[PDB]
Order: C-alpha cells, then structure tokens, then sequence
C-alpha cells in the first residue's frame, strides 16, 4: 500500500517515461506541447507541459528523452528513454562493472549506463540548472523506463548536492552497479529514489547478481498483473538491499509484465 | 492429410508469403516480374505474375508487400510482409485490444495490427478492386507469414461482402482478437481462412489466452519437422475455437519452426 | 593449457576480433591508427596498427570489418565483424545447406554464410594479396567473433593455395557446413584454424547437429567463467570432429558465456 498522493505520482512519471518513447517527442521543437499516441500519456497531455530541450542519438549508446517543463504540477522533467534502437541494446550488454569514484568510493556501475550519461552529462546539466535558474520554485524529477531508468538513477546520483533535490522515479529499471552503489543509492540526501517494479518483470533482475550487482533500497512492487489497472492498494513498499520478496523472487520471469507499469509503456511510435 | 490440390495451393501461397519479405519485391516498377533470391519463391517466378502495387514502410506501423497478378493460376494476391523492421516490432508489442465494431459486433482485435491495417486500407482496397474489376475470372488471396499472415487475416475479414470472395492463406501467425472476432473469422462468408501452422512454432501462440486472444478455426497443422520437406500426409486439420492436439499444445515451444513452411520463410534478403 | 606463445596469439586476435565491432574502424581512412573504446583492444592500439582498408554494409548480409597493417607483429589482419544489423541476424537465418564445391569436393556450407563470403571475395582476395605482394615476410590472419569468424572460416578455405599461408582464429563461431566441409577444415595445407569456445556459449552448438551440421577439429576450448580473466592454464585442446566434452556438451546453453573471450567482444559501439 501507498498513499493516493504517492499513487499518482507513479501514475504521472509512468506517463512521462511512456512519453519519452514516441519519436516525435525527441526532436520536438522547445516550447511546443508534449503529446503521446494511442493513449500512452493523458495525465501528461492534461497538463500544461511543454519541451524545453528534446533530445535523440546524443553521446554514446543513442541518449534519448526530453526535458519538459509542467506548469500545472510546477516540475522540471528529465525524462529519459528505453531500450529501442540497436545501439541501445548493444549498450545494454556492456555490464562489465566500471569505477565510479566520482561518485562514490568502491562504487562501481554498468559500464553502458555509466559511459553513455558521461557522455551527455555536461550539456544536460547546464539544461536542467537553467530550468530552476528560470523556475526555482518548481521541483526536479528524473525519470525512464528500463535502460531510461537506469539513467535517471545514475543522472540523479550524479548531479544530486548542487542546491536543488532530484527525485527519480525508474520503472522495470535494470540494476546498475555493485553493493557499494547500491547502498549509496540507499542513503543518498538531496531526493528520494522511487524504483517501481512490476510482478515478475525479468529486466530488474538483470544483470544477475553473480556478476556483482545489487539493487538498492527500497522497492515499490506492483503486484498487479498484466493488462490489470493499478491501484494504490496493489504496490508494495519493500525494504533492504537486495531484498527478496518482490520482484526479486526466485520465479519464472517474464517479458510481458516489462511492458505494463500502469499502462503499456515503451510502445509509442 | 489433406488433398494434392490443397497442398499444391499451401504451398504455392507460402512462396507468395516469402516474396514479400525479399526487399527488391517491396519497391519495384509495376508491371515487372516477381523473382526471389535463392528458391524463396521458384513457384512465382515459374508463373507469368507481375507487379500491381510493390509497396514499403506504408502507414503506420512499416506495412510492406506487393499486390500481383498470376496470369498462370489465374490470381490476384495481395502478400504482406512479416516482420522485420524495428517498426515492425514495436507494432507487434501494442497488443491492446481495440474495438473493430464495423467489423462485427462485440469483436476486438489487435491495436498495432488493425491500426497498420487500418492506415492502409483505402489506398489497397481501391487497387484490389480496381484489378478485380479487370479480371473478373481471377480469385483473390490475401497472403501473409507471421505478421503478414495477421495483416492478411484482418483486411480479408474487412473487405470481405462487396461482390467477390476473398480467400486468406497465412502461415504462421499470431492470434488477431478476441473470441467473438474469433468466431466471425470462423464463420464469416465470402471466403475461406486457411490458418496453416507448424509443429510447435511459437507465434501461433501469441498472445496468449490469458490477455484474451482466441483462435478461429480450423487449423492446418503441418507436422513434419524442420527442414522436411512436407507432403499432403503431414497436414492435419483441426476443427473448434483454440482447439489444442495441434500447434496449441502445452509443451516447448520452437523458433527455427516459425521459419520453415514448406520451405524457409522470413529470410530473403 | 597451452603455451604462453599460442595464448598470446589467441588474446591479440580476440581483441581485433573485438576492434571490428567498433563503428569507427568499419569507415576509416587508409593509414590510420586502429582504436576502440573503453579497453576493448589495448594490444592492438599498443601495436603499430593502421588501416589498410574498412568495409560496412558490403555484398549481402552486411560483411563489415577492416583490413589492418600491423607493423609491430608483421600481420596482415583481416577482421570480420560479427552480428550486430538486422541484415547480419537474417543472413544468419538461412541455414540451409549450399554446395561449396569450388571451396572443397563434396562440401556444403551454410547458405548465409557462403553467400556473404562469396558476395565480397573478390573485392577481398585483391586487398589481401595487393598487401602480400606489398609485405611478403608478413604473416597473414582472418579473424572474427561469432558471425566473423564463420566469415572468417570460409574466407581461409577459399583463399588458401595461391603462395601464402593464411591463418584463422575464430571466437564463438557456429558450425558452417555439413562434415566433408568439417574434415577440409581440419587437413586442409596452408595455414592453421584455431576455433576457439567459451565454457557452455550457445553460438558454437548452432546450427544443431540434426540439420546436417560438423565442427571441425581440433577445438581450444576455454574453461573460466563469464568476466574471468583467463590463463593459459584455463585452455584445453580438444580433437576429434564433432568431439564432445568442450563446448559441445549436453548441457544448459548461455548467452553471456558468448560474449567473454578474453574479454567482452560484440559490445564495442
Ligand atoms: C523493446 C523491448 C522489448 C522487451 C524485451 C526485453 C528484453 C530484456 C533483455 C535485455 C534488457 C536490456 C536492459 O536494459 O538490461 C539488460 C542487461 O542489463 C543484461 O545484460 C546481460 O547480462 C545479458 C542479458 C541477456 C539476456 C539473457 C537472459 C539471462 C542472462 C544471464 C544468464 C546467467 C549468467 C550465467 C553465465
Ligand atoms: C530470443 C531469440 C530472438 C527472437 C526475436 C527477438 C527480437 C526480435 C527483434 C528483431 C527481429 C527481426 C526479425 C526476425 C524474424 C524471425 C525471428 C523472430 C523469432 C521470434 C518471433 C516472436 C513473435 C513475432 C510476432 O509476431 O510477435 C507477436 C506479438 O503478438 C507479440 O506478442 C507478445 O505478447 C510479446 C511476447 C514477447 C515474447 C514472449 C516470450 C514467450 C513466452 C513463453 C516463454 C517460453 C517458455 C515456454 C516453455 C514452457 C514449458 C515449460
Ligand atoms: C542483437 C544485435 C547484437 C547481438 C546481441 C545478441 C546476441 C545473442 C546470441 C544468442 C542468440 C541466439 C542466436 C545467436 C547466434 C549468432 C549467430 O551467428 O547465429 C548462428 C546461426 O547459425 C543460428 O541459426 C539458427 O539456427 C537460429 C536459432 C535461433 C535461436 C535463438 C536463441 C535466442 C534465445 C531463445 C531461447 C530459446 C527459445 C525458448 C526456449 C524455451 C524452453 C522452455
Ligand atoms: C526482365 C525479365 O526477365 N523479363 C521477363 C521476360 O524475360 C520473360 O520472357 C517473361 C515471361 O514471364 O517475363 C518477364
Ligand atoms: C596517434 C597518431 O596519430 N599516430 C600514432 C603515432 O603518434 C605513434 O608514434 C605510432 C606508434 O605506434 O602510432 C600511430
Ligand atoms: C499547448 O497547450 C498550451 C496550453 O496548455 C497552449 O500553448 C496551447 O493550447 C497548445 N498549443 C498547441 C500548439 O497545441
Ligand atoms: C529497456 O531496455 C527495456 C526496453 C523497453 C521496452 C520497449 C517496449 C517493448
Ligand atoms: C513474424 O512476426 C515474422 C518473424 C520472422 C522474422 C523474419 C525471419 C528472419
Ligand atoms: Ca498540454
Ligand atoms: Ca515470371
Ligand atoms: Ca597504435
């Protein structure tokens, strides 16, 4: 159970992550609406929401996503996509744990992840800092769906203690470094991490832990199943690193469930 | 078993179905010949059939194929390409049910198959008719493996009822609706579903039942394995809605099965 | 185990099996420096390594890989990239067996493969035998990984016997051809091929044995697990065609297993 407060707050941010897929929202032109098709992001259509910076094959590994700004919910979002293209799977598969002693000592993180955000960390950040230079009263979210939520997560613990809180909202994000990092994840100040799974998703539990990587702390686990409305009855918090009893079961995955966090999501044109 | 004539047209129309996939056939001049690489289609190229309409990345969702005309067997065949493209595969994952209520009553059927469908139909309906209206002694065969063999079904159940029979021949593919669609494409008049399946070939078995996905009936289930070539004594029909004994079993399923009917379709180049 | 001069050669050859992935050395200007990103060849960017020449999307099925000039080792390298398009995945799909027969008597290969191999042998044989004639005291070595090195495989055979020794070291190749092309491999005179597998990689294990597919002998078969550094007391040496108790065991397949030799290899961007 989570608050309704709480709830649509993973309603909305699933809509920005959804939105995040549709081609034209990569190289829409800043100040224009932010719509989606086939119903993929009403919440986010409702609002006064517009781009600020739209975004599509930036740095390495394809960086994808938009920055919008919602004047009806007073956020900055960093919405980041998933895996689609050939250069994103093949970023994917670069899990091979690299330092991230930038970050935080004994840390290590997915060399995909890690290398691709580097690679567009410089020109996103001064994008982001000029949003709350602009809006200081608004509030700042990083949020993506599988690969997109792997780079909000890292985006967020990077640029986190500069003045301003990051909240990242990930879903059916994949882990993304060792225990050093995922506990770093756990205890960082400066925003709240939401990691929002789904039943029997299989991309949360990659990579296997025996290559070394561990999730943080805590879980927000729909126990919802596929095609099923969510409610705020069916997510359960979970605490503990790497902790067992929510998505991380000892199950049969599944592909499907990675593809309904609250509605279909990394399936806009 | 099934008779030599049957056999002869199932396996005329899988060359049919792997012609599209073959790139120069999506793009050609109209009125030239229809050729394959390798033996994909050794029946076509022996027929005097010649491009009507070669079509490539229509609509949405990357529609491809060709509308031909068979002066040998006396045919008009509209052939859909399976899926290939990136775009292709996005369209398959938005699996949604929508209504198709012109279609029938109560019937619902695959969002990214009747939205591709849908996107094209006036431009192919026209160009069907326009070539029936010149050969009114020729028998029309939509055609289509896997994906194609969905996009056939759809627009063969949508066209049918306006003066000409429309015969459907697709080999290998996913469920397209619900039951009461299911039941329509079963019954329907002015034509004959030839749903043919192999072994234990996936695809037939998406998606699954539980998201609400029926199959009409009958089934033609070629039994022979793999690279063996088939005779009209490999063929099994299986009459009733999600009928099992056939492709509809609850054992493993296979990928290199999807890619042999009557020989290999989805690999020319 | 092996000796510390054959594990060398097998650890320089990964990693130019490795370079090949990279999309810079598939366009690069002649005379270059050879490179790749984040640690994927230290040896060959430590060597005297240029481009001799770089090639992408030639022939059918997408051949890519570059000719290199290596100074330090006096090489002459031919190293072709494996799977990464979509065009490379359907080459890979037409498995059906073809007559080779100008490569060796009796001898039938995979229909992909040859067909790429043969779709660009002539433009090759004349780089490779243009930079023999330029450095005749070099030493001449195809290699690949996964696609590349069956590429590479079926290069050697057909180019062998015109003055010069060719080596080929091959990384996680499938099987190319029936057995009388699996025995020519073995015996054939002029130069070595060191195939090379990774503990239980599924890649060597395809095509199965039931569509009429050999490897050939011997095998060097890697024993350390997936992101562990190997010794040359991990390599054993296994003969016999289609010998069993290397890769080629009845147990669990694995997909990461394919993309550790050595080192990552197939994830260079
Ligand atoms: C459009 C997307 C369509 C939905 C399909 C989702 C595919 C999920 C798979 C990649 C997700 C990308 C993604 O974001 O993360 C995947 C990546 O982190 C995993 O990298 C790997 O280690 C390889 C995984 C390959 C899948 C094979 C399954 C088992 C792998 C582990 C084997 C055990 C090790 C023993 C040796
Ligand atoms: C993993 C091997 C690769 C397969 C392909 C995956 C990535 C494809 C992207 C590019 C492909 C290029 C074109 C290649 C064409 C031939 C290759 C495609 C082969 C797969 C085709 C899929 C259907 C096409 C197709 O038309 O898609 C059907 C569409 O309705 C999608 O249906 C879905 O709901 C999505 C399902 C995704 C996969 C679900 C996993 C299977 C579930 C069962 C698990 C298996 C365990 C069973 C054992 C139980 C017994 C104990
Ligand atoms: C993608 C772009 C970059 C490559 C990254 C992915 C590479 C992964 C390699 C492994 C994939 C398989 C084929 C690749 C070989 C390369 C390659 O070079 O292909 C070799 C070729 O000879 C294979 O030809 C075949 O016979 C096709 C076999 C298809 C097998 C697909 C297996 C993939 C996963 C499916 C699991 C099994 C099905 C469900 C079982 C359920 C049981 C209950
Ligand atoms: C370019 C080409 O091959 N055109 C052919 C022609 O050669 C052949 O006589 C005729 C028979 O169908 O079909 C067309
Ligand atoms: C970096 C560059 O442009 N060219 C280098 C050159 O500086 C170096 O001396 C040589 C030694 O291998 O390799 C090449
Ligand atoms: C976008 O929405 C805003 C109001 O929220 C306003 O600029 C206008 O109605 C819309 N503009 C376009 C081009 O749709
Ligand atoms: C992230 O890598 C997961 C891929 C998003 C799924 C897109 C729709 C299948
Ligand atoms: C149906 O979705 C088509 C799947 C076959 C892929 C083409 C053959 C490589
Ligand atoms: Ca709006
Ligand atoms: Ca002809
Ligand atoms: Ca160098």
């Amino acid at each position: 159970e989570v608050s309704q407060d709480l709830f649509n707050q993973f309603n909305l941010f699933a809509q920005y992550s959804a939105a995040a897929y549709c081609g034209k929202n990569n190289d829409a032109p800043a100040g224009t609406n932010i719509t989606c098709t086939g119903n993929a992001c009403p919440e986010v259509e409702k609002a006064d929401a517009t781009f600020l910076y739209s975004f599509e094959d930036s740095g390495v590994g394809d960086v994808t996503g938009f920055l919008a700004l919602d004047n009806t919910n007073k956020l900055i979002v960093l919405s980041f996509r998933g895996s689609r293209s050939i250069e994103n799977w093949i970023g994917n598969l670069n899990f091979d744990l690299k330092e991230i002693n930038d970050i935080c000592s004994g840390c290590r993180g997915h060399d995909g992840f890690t290398s691709s955000w580097r690679s567009v960390a410089d020109t996103l950040r001064q994008k982001v800092e000029d949003a709350v230079r602009e809006h200081p009263d608004y509030r700042v979210v990083f949020t993506g769906h599988s690969l997109g939520g792997a780079l909000a997560t890292v985006a967020g613990a990077d640029l986190r203690g500069n003045g301003y809180d990051i909240d990242v909202f990930s879903y059916g994000a994949p882990r993304v470094g060792n225990r050093a990092f995922a506990e770093f994840l756990t205890v960082q100040t400066g925003g709240t991490l939401y990691r929002i799974t789904h039943t029997n998703d299989i991309v949360p539990r990659l990579p296997p832990r025996e290559f070394g990587y561990s999730h943080s702390s805590p879980e927000y686990w729909i126990k919802s199943g596929t095609l099923v409305p969510v409610t705020r009855n069916d997510i359960v918090k979970i605490e503990g690193i790497d902790a067992t009893g929510g998505n991380n079961q000892p199950n049969i995955p599944d592909i499907p469930a990675h593809l309904w966090y609250f509605g279909l999501i990394g399936t806009c044109l």
